[PDB]
RNA sequence: GGAGAGGAGCAGGCGGUCGCGGGGGCGCACACCUGCGCUCCCGAGGAAAGUCCGGACUCUGGAGCGGGGUGCCGGGUAACGCCCGGGAGGGGUGACCCUCGGACAGGGCCAUAGAGAAGAAGACCGCCCGGGGGGAAACUUCCGGGCAAGGGUGGAACGGUGGGGUAAGAGCCCACCAGCGUCGGGGCAACCCGGCGGCUUGGCAACCCCCACCUGGAGCAAGGCCAAGCAGGGGGUUGGGUCGCUCCCCUAUUCCCCCGGGUUGGCCGCUUGAGGUGUGCGGUAACGCACACCCCAGAUUGAUGACCGCCACAGAAUCCGGCUUAUGCUCCUCUCCCGUG
RNA sequence: GGCCAGGUAGCUCAGGGAGAGCACUGGAUAUGGGCACCCCCUAAGUCCAGGUGUCGGCGGUUCGAUUCCGCCCCUGGCCACCA
């Protein structure tokens, strides 16, 4: 859903500068009110996370978590998900349910 | 069965619940441009990779030189540093694998060790002859002369080993060998086979070089178009005109250089191509030709996931040909070895 | 996707027969300290002695390669339109 896909080239700077942030050991989540009746997701994966296979797997998991849990995630925010060094350190050791739990714990705390 | 060499294919599938990317069809709104909404088709790789070669395709005004690349020979190909076949040299019992022009065109470099390393250089331990001296002798000593043959030195010592011949010795002579020169035969050829002959005189060109062949340079962020927006200023014996050098066609601010500020939108390029698959024919093969069938990702923060059930390596970004590296199986050949019918 | 750089003692940097600087380990000795000397402790310093390496890895050429020729690994940077 590309209507659900927020542009990062223009908006990342604005969200970084004007928005809020939440984090845990695996993710940093940046967010800002978008003035819409729905939320939009963006993913920023640092080059150092790895090659296409690895980065694309992470992005797919993130997109899926967001899509399936859209109903419970707060509405009216532009959201940027950023994986942390730790995650890229035990990514192969971290299962899907753990990534889901850790990401949702942050997403559900987006206020207000 | 064991050990090993060459090579071909596949990339866990099939049946379920949700979620994407591009086409098509449809539902509709269309006073235009177009704007959404919901089924059929297709949707990462053998390496998509590293960017090591070769193209195609774009933009830079000409030509020459330099520079760079390839390196036995013959094909194949759009082309290549690739592929196929063949020739020499080497390794392995063997199937097989690896190597590749020229050092009497020239210049330069060979440390250390060693008597001597490029004109033929050299006498270290030595071998033999002719005298003078000492000494009973063995032996020592001095001068004159002859050896590259043994040993030592090396990565290599100016042909190799055996016999004859030498005072002692040398291709001095002869044998087989290696090299070179020729004559003759077979190959398109690289080269091979046979005969004759003095006696022959380092290595490195992944150093410059010589010979033969090929070759501008950038690169899809190439380049073309639309929309949007701010703000200009300082320079040019001229400089710049898609690497350098040399001659040459230009152009004078609108061009180029520096500082500063505006976008950090959308469309084209963007996928049908030296393209796959299936036969038939030619060719040792690589591959070519003929006919038939097919449409096989085109994203632009960048599309393939999660749950269930019987059994790796890693993700296209302009597209192809090949190389190299990363990696899980399965099958087909042939070689040697133990053991049996 | 493409195009360039660079990888040397721990760190910064030189350059076809492996070095400087900071630095570390010792010995010397207070004008520091146990008290005041004797005796002894500690070395910021100052003397001196050195300690030391797959040349980013793995092959090839060469009798020898930091230098030459291949590939692989790691670390940085550059690109688009407007005027
Ligand atoms: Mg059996
Ligand atoms: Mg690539
Ligand atoms: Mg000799
Ligand atoms: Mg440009």
């Amino acid at each position: 859903t590309r209507r659900e896909r927020l542009r990062l080239r223009r908006d990342f700077l604005l969200i970084f500068k004007e928005g809020k942030s939440l984090q845990n050991e695996y993710f940093v989540v940046l967010f800002r009110k978008n003035g819409l009746d729905y939320s939009r997701l963006g993913i920023v994966v640092k080059r150092k996370f790895g090659k296409a296979t690895r980065r694309n797997k992470l992005k797919r998991w993130v997109r899926e978590i967001f899509r399936r849990n859209k109903g419970v995630i707060p509405k009216g925010f532009d959201i940027v998900v950023i994986p942390r060094k730790k995650l890229s350190e035990e990514f192969e050791r971290v299962d899907f349910w753990t990534v889901r739990e850790k990401l949702l714990n942050l997403l559900k705390r987006i206020e207000g």
